[PDB]
C-alpha cells in the first residue's frame, strides 16, 4: 500500500526446522545493516526489507555511485561520485533496490547460497504500483504502459530513458539494441522492397523463364523419383522458374552485397549509439577482475579439493565436447530422418485420387511441421543439457558462467535453426548421379532431387515459413501465451503490494531475447542473396517484438534487480561473427544456388548470338531412357501424346549418341571454375568492403569525446576550487 | 667538458639583421623559465641551455611525470607522479631533456616555427660523454657501446632498459620489437631449413624431375622466342625441374601454413610484450586529443582563411590520389619497360661466340641490377614526393602528419618493392598464347615466356638476390658508408661536447627503419609458399640489422629528444594487413605458380595406376610445327640428330590430329576448378586459424594485469594513509 519497503524475502511456511534456523540467523546478521519487517501472511508468509537514509551513503560510496550534480553547461549535470547532494530522497527506487541487493549478496553467512539451498524460495523488489487503473498515483510503470508498453504507439520513439531509470542499463540496452536494429532494418528493407518490384516488372522479358514457359516446345525431363513419378514436361513447372527470376538476377546480387555493407554499417552504428548511451548513462568500466563474488559451488569444489589434499576440470571439458558433438550429431540425424520421410511418405502416397493430386505440398507441408515441432523440442531440451554442461564445469565466476553458458546455448540454436536451411541450400539435390546411375542412401532410397524449377524455389519457401510462420507468428504467440497459460494454471491449482509481485512470473533473463532477435540477424543476414523481403519481415518481427517485450516487462514479469551494464556483451561478438560469416554464405549462394553463374557463364562464352537465347537447352543433357538400370524406370510412362524415348536433365553431362557418354562434359568444369573465381572475388571484395566501412567509421563519435573532455576539465576545476 | 647543460642552440653566424633579432627575443620570453650560457665559437657560434633544479617540478608536475618511489613489493619501485623525492638529482638527463624540449616548444613566440624558418639551424641535447676512449667517465654511452652496441655482442640479449632509459622509450620500443621479431624469426629459420633438407633428401626420388632429367626419352618443346631461339630438348633444364622441387611440395605447403600460424602468433606474442614492456615502463595513455600543439603550417592557412573571410583540403587531397595513381603507373610502366628490355636484349645479343653462351645470365643479370638500380632511385624520388604530398595537404597536427606521410610512404615502398615479384610470379608467362597463335605487346614483340623449368625458379632466384644482394648487402653497405662519405665530405669542404655533437649527423627518425623492417616482413610472410630460407635469411639480416642500428645509434646519430611512446603505431596495423594479406598471395602462390595442384589433380583423376607417372607427358601438349604463323618458326632450325616434326608444349590444349586442335581441353578446365577450390579452401582454412590463434592468446598477459591492481591496491593504500 504506501511504505517505502526496498526488497522482499520469502520462504516456504512451516529438516524442515532446521531450515528454518537458516533464515533466523541471516537477518539478525544483517540486522545492522538492514531494518526489515515480518509480515504474517495466509498462504506461505512473507518478509518485508526496508533501508535506512545513513545506510545509503555507506553502501553508495562502497563503489562509484555517479548521481547527477548542480552545474549543467549546455543543460548536462554534472555526474559525481560523492560532491554534494540534500532532501534525503534522491535516490531512485532502483537504485535502492541494487544498494539493497548489493548489501544483501555481499553477506558471508549470501543470498544465492541461501536462495539456492532452498531457505527462501523468492526475493525481488516491488514495482512502482499498478500499470493500469483509476486514477492511480502516476508512477513510472504506468507511464511506460501509456507511452512505450502499448501496441498502438508502435510507431513513435521509445521512451529510452525512462526505461534505463525504471529497469536499470541493462534492459536499457537491450531495447536501445532492438530499436537501432528495427531503425537499420527499415532502409534495407526499402531497398529490398524495390529489388523484389524490378525483379517482379523484369520477370515478363526475362528470356529463360519465356523459354521455360513456353508450350510450343515439347521438352521431356527424367523422373524424380525411380517408379513413383513418371516423365514430366519442363512446362509444367513455368510458375516456379517465373517466382525464381524473382529472387535470382543482377539486382539480387547487388542486394547481397548491399546488405553485407549494411550489416558493416550496423556494426559501426550501434558501437556509436552504445557509446552515446555509455556517455549519457555511465562510463566507469572500473570493476574488479572477478574478485567480488565468487560462485559458491566453485568455493565448495576448492573447499573439498583442498580438504582432500585449475586444469581439474578436464573430465567437464571432455563430457562438454562430447556431449555438444552429441548434440550436433542427433541433429544432423533428425535431418537425415526428415530426409527420409519425405521418400517414404512421397512413394506410398502416390499409390493410394485427391492424394496423389497434392502430394507435392501433403508431404512437404508435413515435414516442415514436423521438422518445426521436433526442433523446438530440440531448442528446449538442448538448452537444459546446456544449463547442465555449463553447469559442471564450474565455473569461477557467475559472469563466466553466463558467458559460457550463452556460448554453448547459441551454438546448439545456430544449429538447430540452420541445419535444414543449410541442406537445402547446398546439399540437397547435388550428390545425386546421372539418370543411369543413381545414388542410393542405405542402398534402400534414392536420397533426393531437387523440385521441378530447381532448389532455389524450395529455399525461399522455407525462408518465407521459417520468418513468417515460426519467427513472427508461433514465437510471439507462445510468448504471450506461455505466462498467461501458467498464471491460469497456477490459478486452477487491496490486496498488499509484495502479494500481487509476488504473484507475477519471475524475471529470466535477456537470454532468450537476445538469441531470438540473434538468430533473426541470421536469417536476415546470411540467407539475403536468393531471398529478398528478409528485412522486410525481421522489421515486422521488430515492429511486433518491440512492444510485445515492452508489455512483457511491465505487465507481466516482475520487476528486476537492474543491475548495470554497459555492454550487450558476447552477443556483439556474436553479431560480428555471423555477419563475418554471411559473405561466405551468400557467395557461395550466389555461385551454386543461384543459377546467376551458369547464365553468366553461357552469355560470355556460349552464347555465340550474345544473348540469353539457348540457355535452357544449354543446361539440358539428353539421356536415353533405355539405359536405365533395371527398376529406375518409371513404372507407369504416362503416354500424353507419344513415347519417350530420350529424358532431358540438367547435369553438364555429354550426350548419349557421344563416345564418352554421360560423363562429365567441359562445359561442367568450366562452369565450376566460374562458381569458384566467382567465390573468391565475391568474398575477397566484400571482406575489404566491410573492413573499408569499419575503419572509415570511428568507433567513438567526436561530439561525445569533446562533451566528455570538457566536463572533466569543468569537474577538475570544480574539485580544485 | 664539465657542466649540467642541458639543450644547445645553434644559430648561423653573421634580412641577416632582421633574423638576428628574432633570436634575441626567445631566450628573452625565456629568461624566467630556462638560463642560457652563450658560447663565443669560432666557425658558426652557438649557444648553452641549463634547466635550474626549481623549474624541474614546475615542468615534470605540469604534465604526470611518473617517478620511482620508495616502496618496493617483489623488489619493484613504484612509480608515482608526485610523492616524495630528495637528492635534487635523480631526474635522468634524457628526462631533464625532455622537460627543457617541452618549455622550448611550448613558448608562444615555438622552437619548430623559429627552426623552420632558420634563424636557428640546430638544437640538440648533448651525449653522456665519449662512447670509446681511455679510462673514461664510465658513461651510459659507453656502457651501451662496449654490451649493446659491438658487433661481437650478436648472441646476447641487448639492455632493453638501459636502451630506453638513454635513448627514450621510442628507440626502446624500435630495438625490443626488432629482438621479438629476430627471436621469431629464429625457429621459424629452423623449421624452413627442415623443409629445405627435406626437399633436397627426397629430390632423387622425385617422380616429376626424374622423367623430365631422362635423356633416353626424346622430348622436343617450341622455341621460347620467335627466331632468334629454336627447338631444345626437355632434358637440357634437368637442373632447373630438381632445384625446383626443393621449392614447391607437400613440405611447403605445409610451411606456408605453419608461416601464417607463426604470423599469427608473432603479432599476439608482440601485443603481450609491448604491454609487458608498458606496464615495466610507462602506462599513462592519457593524453590531449590534439590540443597539445599545433601545426604552424596549419595555424597560418587558418589564419589566412579567417583573413580572407576542414573540408577546404580538397584540392590537396585530389592532387594527393593523382601523384599516387601516377607513382603507381610510372612504376608500372618502369617493370614494363624492364621487360622489353629483356627480349630486345635478348634478340640482339644472340644475333652476335661467349655472348650467344651466355644469353640467359647476361639478360636477366644485367635487367636485375638495372632494375635495382632504378627502383632505388624511386624509392628517394616518391621519399620526396611524399614528403611534399604530406606537406601540400596541411594536416593539423604533428602526429596526423607523421601518420599520413608514413602511410604513404609504405605505400609506395610496397608497390616499388613488390610489383616485379608479382609479376614473375603470377603475370610473366601466363597471358601468352598457344605456339600457332602468339600475342604480341605493341604487336613488335613477343611479350614472355617461362624460363626451362617453370617461373618458380625465376621467382626463387629473384627473392634470393633481393633478400641477399639487396636487403643484406646493398642496403647495410649503403647504411655504413652513407653517414661516413657524409662526413667526409663535409670535413673536404679537448673539443666542447657541444661542438663534437655539431659534428654528429643529425638524427632522421624511426621511419626508414621501420619501413625496411616491415618490407623484409612482407618478404618473409608473403612469399614464403615457393620459397623457404626465407627467415633464415631475414634472421641473418636482423642479426648483423640490430647491432648495426645500435652502433648507428651511440657513434653517429646525434642524441635525439627522447620523446615518449607506448605503441609502435601505424607498423602495428600495416603489419596485420601484410599478415592477412600474405593468405591470399600464399594461396594463390601455391595454387597457381607452384605446380603442386596439377600434380595432385593428375594422381587423383588421370594417374590410373595411381602413381605419378606420366605426369610429365599430361602436361605436355603436342604441337605441328607447320602450323606456325609465317615468321614465328625458328629461324635456324638446329637439327642435333633429326628434324623437328611435332614440338611439346604446356599449356592443356588438344592435340593437332584432333578436330578442335589447339582449343583448350577439359583438363585446362578441371585443372583451374581445382585451383581456385584449392584457393577457397586454403584462405578461409588459414584465416580461421589465424583467428583462433588470436582469439586463443590474451593480449594482456594476467601476470601484468595482476601485478598492476596489487599495485594500485597499494598505491591506494598509501595515499589514504
Ligand atoms: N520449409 C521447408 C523445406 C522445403 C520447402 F521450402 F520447400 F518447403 C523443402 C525441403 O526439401 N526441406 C524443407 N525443410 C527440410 C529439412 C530437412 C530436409 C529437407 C527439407
Ligand atoms: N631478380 C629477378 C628477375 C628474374 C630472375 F629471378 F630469374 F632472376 C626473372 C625475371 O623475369 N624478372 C626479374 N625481375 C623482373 C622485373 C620485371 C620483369 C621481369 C623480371
Ligand atoms: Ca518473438
Ligand atoms: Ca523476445
Ligand atoms: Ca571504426
Ligand atoms: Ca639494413
Ligand atoms: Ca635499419
Ligand atoms: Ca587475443
Amino acid at each position: 500500500m504506501d511504505y517505502h519497503e526496498d526488497d522482499k524475502r520469502f520462504r516456504r511456511e512451516e529438516l524442515c526446522r532446521e531450515a528454518e534456523f537458516l533464515k533466523l540467523k541471516m537477518p539478525t546478521k544483517k540486522v545492522y545493516h538492514i531494518s526489515e519487517t515480518r509480515g504474517l501472511l495466509k498462504t506461505i508468509n512473507s518478509v518485508l526489507q526496508k533501508i535506512t537514509d545513513p545506510i545509503q551513503p555507506k553502501v553508495a560510496e562502497h563503489r562509484p555511485q555517479t548521481t547527477k550534480r548542480l552545474s549543467y553547461p549546455f543543460s548536462r549535470e554534472k555526474q559525481h561520485l560523492f560532491d554534494l547532494t540534500d532532501r534525503d530522497s534522491f535516490f531512485d527506487s532502483k537504485t535502492r533496490s541494487t544498494i539493497v541487493y548489493e548489501i544483501l549478496k555481499r553477506t558471508t553467512c549470501g543470498i544465492t547460497s541461501l536462495l539456492a539451498n532452498g531457505v527462501y524460495s523468492a526475493a525481488y523488489p516491488l514495482h512502482d504500483g499498478d500499470y493500469e487503473g483509476d486514477n492511480v498515483e502516476f508512477n513510472d510503470r504506468k507511464l511506460l504502459y501509456e507511452e512505450w508498453a502499448s501496441y498502438g504507439v508502435f510507431y513513435k520513439y521509445q521512451p529510452i530513458d525512462l526505461v534505463r531509470k525504471y529497469f536499470g542499463e541493462k534492459v536499457g540496452l537491450y531495447f536501445a539494441w532492438l530499436g537501432a536494429y528495427t531503425q537499420m532494418l527499415i532502409p534495407a528493407s526499402i531497398v529490398g522492397v524495390i529489388v523484389f518490384l524490378y525483379g517482379c516488372a523484369t520477370v515478363d522479358e526475362n528470356i529463360p523463364s519465356m523459354e521455360m514457359c513456353d508450350q510450343r516446345y515439347n521438352i521431356t525431363m527424367c523422373p524424380l523419383c525411380d517408379k513413383t513419378c513418371s516423365y514430366w514436361k519442363m512446362s509444367s513447372a513455368c510458375a516456379t522458374a517465373r517466382a525464381s527470376h524473382l529472387f535470382d538476377n543482377p539486382a539480387t546480387v547487388f542486394f547481397s552485397v548491399f546488405m553485407a555493407l549494411w550489416a558493416a554499417t550496423f556494426m559501426e552504428h550501434w558501437k556509436r549509439k552504445q557509446m552515446r548511451l555509455n556517455y549519457r548513462w555511465d562510463l566507469t568500466g572500473f570493476e574488479e577482475e572477478e574478485e567480488a563474488v565468487k560462485d559458491h559451488p566453485r568455493a565448495e569444489y576448492e573447499a573439498r579439493v583442498l580438504e582432500k589434499s585449475w586444469r581439474d576440470r578436464f573430465p567437464a571439458y571432455f563430457t562438454n565436447l562430447v556431449s555438444i558433438i552429441f548434440m550436433i550429431a542427433v541433429t544432423f540425424a533428425i535431418v537425415l530422418g526428415v530426409i527420409i520421410y519425405r521418400i517414404s511418405t512421397a512413394a506410398a502416397l502416390a499409390m493410394n485420387p485427391s492424394v496423389r493430386s497434392n502430394i507435392r505440398v501433403t508431404v512437404t507441408a508435413t515435414a516442415v511441421i514436423i521438422n518445426l515441432v521436433v526442433i523446438i523440442l530440440l531448442d528446449e531440451v538442448y538448452g537444459c543439457i546446456a544449463r547442465w554442461l555449463t553447469k559442471i564445469e564450474v565455473p569461477k565466476t557467475e559472469k563466466s558462467f553466463e558467458e559460457r553458458l550463452t556460448f554453448k546455448a547459441f551454438l546448439l540454436k545456430f544449429v538447430n535453426s540452420y541445419t535444414p536451411i543449410f541442406y537445402v541450400a547446398f546439399f540437397k539435390g547435388r550428390f545425386v548421379g546421372r539418370p543411369g546411375d543413381y545414388v542410393y542412401i542405405f542402398r534402400s532410397f534414392r536420397m533426393e532431387e531437387c523440385a521441378p524449377g530447381g532448389c532455389l524455389m524450395e529455399l525461399c519457401i522455407q525462408l518465407s515459413i521459417i520468418m513468417l510462420g515460426k519467427q513472427l507468428i508461433q514465437n510471439n504467440l507462445f510468448e504471450i501465451g506461455i505466462p498467461k497459460m501458467k498464471k491460469f494454471i497456477r490459478y486452477l491449482k487491496r490486496k498488499q503490494r509484495y502479494e500481487v509481485d509476488f504473484n507475477l512470473e519471475p524475471f529470466a533473463g535477456l537470454t532468450p531475447e537476445y538469441m531470438e532477435m540473434i538468430i533473426q540477424f541470421g536469417f536476415v543476414t546470411l540467407f539475403v542473396a536468393s531471398f529478398p523481403l528478409a528485412p522486410l519481415f525481421a522489421l515486422l518481427n521488430n515492429i511486433i517484438e518491440i512492444r510485445l517485450d515492452a508489455k512483457k516487462f511491465v505487465t507481466e514479469l516482475r520487476r528486476p534487480v537492474a543491475i548495470r551494464a554497459k555492454d550487450i556483451g558476447i552477443w556483439y561478438n556474436i553479431l560480428r561473427g555471423v555477419g563475418k560469416l554471411a559473405v561466405i554464405i551468400n557467395a557461395f549462394v550466389i555461385s551454386f544456388t543461384s543459377d546467376f553463374i551458369p547464365r553468366l557463364v553461357y552469355l560470355y562464352m556460349y552464347s555465340q548470338n550474345g544473348t540469353m537465347h539457348g540457355f535452357v537447352n544449354h543446361t539440358l543433357s539428353s539421356f536415353n531412357v533405355s539405359d536405365f538400370q533395371n527398376g529406375t524406370a518409371p513404372n507407369d510412362p504416362l503416354d500424353l501424346g507419344y513415347e519417350v524415348q530420350i529424358c532431358r536433365y540438367k547435369d553438364y553431362r555429354e550426350p548419349p549418341w557421344s563416345e564418352h557418354k554421360y560423363d562429365i562434359s567441359k562445359d561442367f568444369w568450366a562452369v565450376l571454375a566460374a562458381r569458384l573465381a566467382f567465390v573468391i572475388v565475391f568474398q575477397n571484395l566484400v571482406m575489404f568492403m566491410s573492413d573499408f566501412v569499419d575503419w572509415v567509421i570511428p568507433d567513438i563519435p567526436k561530439d561525445i569525446s569533446q562533451q566528455i573532455h570538457k566536463e572533466k576539465v569543468l569537474m577538475v576545476e570544480l574539485f580544485m576550487r
